């Protein structure tokens, strides 16, 4: 009956916070408060005074809309989420935003809301945990050893991304992933049965998960049994279908979707509190006995767990000083001193496809940077992402560094977020640039969360050639350039692409999309010296005009810079004096100083011509009303890459003509 | 037998076309030839001489890299794909591009290539078939009565979109969808089991599909029985797992991912032709009897079938003339005369949220345009997409026009494509604008295929308020505006709204995204008269500068136009004379004459200020180097919408101030 009291406090806090905000989702906090309370207080190892503890159990509220459930538990458990925080649910500047936000609220492990992704993120977190354990754990010292938990709803399990991530998690046999499914026959919009009649249990057994059913979500002893069972089966990831009733306790709107997405309201709140034998007559009431219960079951237990872990760690250090030092540095995102010495250089006269350049870099990194971990969505041979002297990450060897994601772009993107969130690893994921659209929503969460993951997007243009328009990117550059807090770098040759990789690996608070070619690019002279400082500025002058004042500026990126440089000679002959600007990254250029920008794009020179095999959208920021751009505003074609390029106008002859045309 | 010879003509035609192109995917045509031959030859009714026949069985090559298999079949059975076309596989301008392209090659029902989507598009075609039968069907007369077939591979079933579509196809008990699964233990990059170990069969049963397995994929007999078996169970969809060996016949690369996506090579194709007992010495050899075998099994069968169907149609028109007439108009994409007569109007001084505005138009269209069919990804309540005077589309009533997609944005997008492809129906689908990201690859295929589907994207800005940054679009406008052949319309009020919908329904060759507000917008004096004509222009002067040439032009779209027109009056008080341009749609504006454009945005007026709650990316096309934009280049926040709007600078006083600063 104290557990019951605690459960009803969670319920009642949630409801009251939502009444006060006059916004929010009360229904599932009420249905799910029991299973959540049981997991949080009886199974999870976590320290409310140190939410950042490396070996804490991880937790993901995949069903984001139920955020008050998480906020309640955090507050009641002694995390730094106060009563005044709860009373500011969904308000400007809150620590209690409408959906959970990693980095903004103490104890929130991931940002959820977009449905399905929380589960896939958790799958990434569980990958990181076994990978780190294999790398770092030794005799006695189970230094990395924890579980990964999530709570989801019906929506989550309809989304393809959760389907992909579950297939994957089963294949890697991630036995410490445990997902609690709030199964209540209601969706965002009405009865589940309006969209949904599949057998979740049977699908998950088919993947290869353990599934365990709980008939009565209000039965704590049963949920507790299922989790015990979940945790003893280290072989399979486990799903626990917990049968609950949405808005439990609301007489009028319990059974209904009406209870899902808006405050139950003053009269119905009173009635609900009745139904709970909730006598407390002030809102936001929590009994001393309830705090005490959480202090006993969560705070004291996590405290002790953490203290022992720290003692183990100190012993681990003496017994394995260099190993423990490496781990320390990895947990802190520090790259080893001098790691970049390893990297390729491309000599004047060489030719390299930037996907190949990227592969050579990836191999030099795997050798010099112990925290590197990544793979491809089933395109390893085409993306060049494979670490040739590293093992595969598998159910049989969690220490392998090469991940085989299969044809699961979206789950890949979301797992990468989970890998980064965990800490202790630098990750990357490869697919064809044209398929970046498949994982777009995960990129956006990586941007929101400030996660420094790296995407290896190859086959970046119509130069892809025979595969045709469904495989040729056109608008993909603009679609990422417009997104807040993503860096997009499209290197113009081998050396720019080594600098690009350094910038991606060095990132701490934003994802980096590397945009790479299928086809060979000529090593540029203007790029060879101080490439890193050049690429770091985002745009620099790769080939100066003759006078301090150019007749025209050619701007180009990636594979079009070489083109721009030939055009430049061709124009010199005809008495036109061009400078060439290489712009491997618009976002980095934009962050530079008014004085630096002005030194690369002189305001008095209005004659500017951008060249890029992609949408023209975005280029007028640089070329203005009086400049022009050679880009591509239609889809591509199926033909040898160089034939499309010629037909689409990417030839010196055409650039010279279009340029002479506008001055 | 003549079957085996016909089957190996498919094989060799495919091999040699790839040899000659020196590019392509030999592996699957080799392994899948038997199964595809059996389906095409012994089950599908289709008339090579009329690929457009409304009641043919539809076919989707979801595993699009296997295009030579489809092209071989089309040629051999007498569709307008000639031998020379085959000899120009993957060549510039040819009718045989590397992945199938709808509208480019006779008898290709859908564009495929991006994996997984083919299946989800098939699901939509099957949804159209059934809906259309229930609407238009009658006694004796089976006007709409056909099947939907696809062929997919391992990759397709790892993709989340095929999971979502399959779940939904099961829910709807689309009994006339049969997917042939080329199951060969080889994915794109190596052994299937490096990434994949799930039970596909058990998963599909779990959803509610029928799974028939064919143990030996060379057994025409066994495959044929499976298909019969699929066609008497009109209760659920069927998945037939056909076990094949990729690159069957190849000695050094059969069974290996090596046969997947490169030409066999000149001497390895020698050995393979050896293994088929293929003796011909010229390259693209088709023996006379093979042609005839196809003429008997496909052409003759197809013509008789179409003739019989044509007569039944004759009887139908005599027996239900007004109905028959309706069907005819639908199949020809014709909107009824005066359909737009009951279209809502908003009087000066009124208010309307464009999602409600849109809701009103949707209901008015369901009344007056009988080919309408659409729904929401579980957000009918919030998107306002529901037709309140229409029934729901269900396994028990396909006459229902209201579709319930569930939480499956991607599958809904691809299904809509399948619906538009079928013919007979005008579709739309709704979700939060922030989640357009989820169905992006399907929007791209819609743009590619020139399908006039309509997206209802509501909740378009940080005005969404409390739900927070994961739910507040920023970059979604730019991301769509950059893509070729998509129209994007962001109505500035209720009237601009109604016009947008008309332009959308009137579309015939491009998807239209409607970008709609959760919050009320004030009806605009300048938009009130000739709304349709103004919006059709893309951008127009919504309230004039007092004077010949303005001091400044204010550009705005959607919910920002009113802020702009208010800025314009505060600016007037202060001595600055501004005109206000509403741009509901940048793409429509760009298509206007140079002279129309000059009238809205005179090249003389260089002081131009853009205002929009979304990335600033792209605006410089209009405001140039000398102008400015007030937009949002960070993520949003969790707070009342009003409050986020003020904090992010969207107030009269801040607009007036930033304009003065650029004067
Ligand atoms: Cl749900
Ligand atoms: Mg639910
Ligand atoms: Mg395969």
């Amino acid at each position: 009956s104290i557990e019951q009291l605690s459960i009803n406090t969670i319920r009642t806090l949630s409801i009251d916070a939502i009444e006060k905000a006059n916004s929010g989702h009360p229904g599932m906090p009420m249905g799910a408060a029991p299973m959540a309370y049981t997991l949080w207080t009886q199974f999870m190892k976590h320290n409310p005074n140190n939410p950042t503890w490396f070996n804490r159990d991880r937790f993901v509220l995949s069903a984001g809309h139920g955020s008050m459930l998480l906020y309640s538990l955090l507050h009641l458990s002694g995390y730094d989420v106060t009563m005044d925080d709860l009373k500011n649910f969904r308000q400007w500047g809150s620590k209690t935003p409408g959906h959970p936000e990693y980095g903004h609220t103490a104890g929130v492990d991931a940002t959820t809301g977009p449905l399905g992704q929380g589960i896939a993120t958790a799958v990434g977190m569980a990958m990181a945990e076994r990978h780190l354990a294999a790398k770092y754990n030794r005799d006695a010292y189970n230094i990395v050893d924890h579980y990964t938990y999530a709570i989801c709803g019906d929506g989550d399990l309809m989304e393809g991304v959760s389907a992909e991530a579950s297939s994957l998690a089963a294949h890697l046999q991630l036995g410490r992933l445990v997902v609690l499914y709030d199964s209540n026959d209601i969706s965002l919009d009405g009865d589940l049965n309006r969209s949904f009649s599949e057998s979740v249990e049977d699908r998950y057994k088919a993947y290869g998960w353990q599934v365990i059913r709980v008939e009565d979500g209000n039965d704590i002893e049963a949920i507790a049994k299922a989790i015990e069972e979940a945790k003893a089966d280290e072989k399979r990831p486990t799903l626990i279908e917990v049968r609950t009733t949405i808005g439990f306790g609301s007489p009028n709107k319990s059974g209904k979707s009406a209870s899902h997405g808006s405050p139950l309201g003053v009269e119905e709140t009173k009635l609900t509190k009745e139904a709970y034998a909730w006598t407390a007559e002030q809102d936001f009431h929590v009994a001393e006995e309830v705090y005490e219960n959480f202090r006993k079951t969560v705070q004291d237990v996590g405290e002790t767990a953490q203290a022992e872990w720290n003692t183990m760690l100190g012993e681990y250090a003496q017994a394995y000083p260099e190993l423990a030092n490496e781990l320390q540095a990895a947990m802190n995102g520090l790259l080893p001193e001098g790691w970049e010495q390893n990297l390729p250089t491309y000599e004047l006269g060489s030719k390299a496809a930037t996907r190949n350049s990227s592969g050579a870099v990836i191999n030099a990194i795997a050798e010099s940077v112990p925290s590197f971990f990544g793979g491809s969505a089933d395109l390893a041979g085409s993306n060049k992402t494979y670490m040739n002297n590293e093992k595969d990450f598998t159910r049989d060897d969690y220490s392998g560094k090469n991940i085989w994601y299969g044809v699961r772009e979206f789950a890949m993107g979301a797992a990468m977020n989970g890998i980064a969130l965990h800490g202790g690893l630098k990750t990357y994921g490869g697919t064809f640039f044209v398929f970046s659209d498949y994982l777009r929503p995960a990129i956006r969460l990586a941007a929101l969360m400030q996660l420094p993951v790296t995407y290896v997007f190859t086959h970046d243009s119509i130069a892809v050639g025979e595969d045709g328009p469904t495989h040729e990117p056109i608008e993909q550059l603009a679609a990422l350039r417009a997104m807040p807090n993503v860096s997009v770098i499209r290197p113009a040759d081998g050396n720019e692409s080594v600098a690009a990789w350094r910038l991606a690996l060095e990132s701490t608070n934003k994802p980096t999309a590397l945009v790479l070619t299928r086809q060979d690019l000529p090593t540029l002279e203007g790029a060879k010296d101080d490439t890193y400082e050049k690429v770091a500025k985002g745009a620099y002058v790769v080939s100066a005009s003759k006078k301090e004042t150019a007749d025209v500026i050619l701007l180009a990126t990636g594979s079009e810079v070489s083109l721009a440089v030939e055009a430049q000679k061709a124009l010199a002959v005809d008495g036109v004096d061009a400078s060439v600007v290489s712009m491997p990254s618009m976002d980095r250029f934009e962050a530079q100083t008014a004085e630096y920008k002005e030194s690369v794009l002189p305001k008095a020179v209005t004659k500017r011509f951008a060249i890029e095999m992609g949408a023209t959208f975005g280029w007028h920021r640089y070329v203005g009303l009086e400049g022009d751009v050679l880009g591509i505003d239609t889809f591509g074609a199926s033909a040898p890459g160089e034939k499309i390029m010629e037909e689409y106008g990417f030839t010196v002859e055409n650039v010279v003509r279009k340029v002479k045309e506008m001055l």
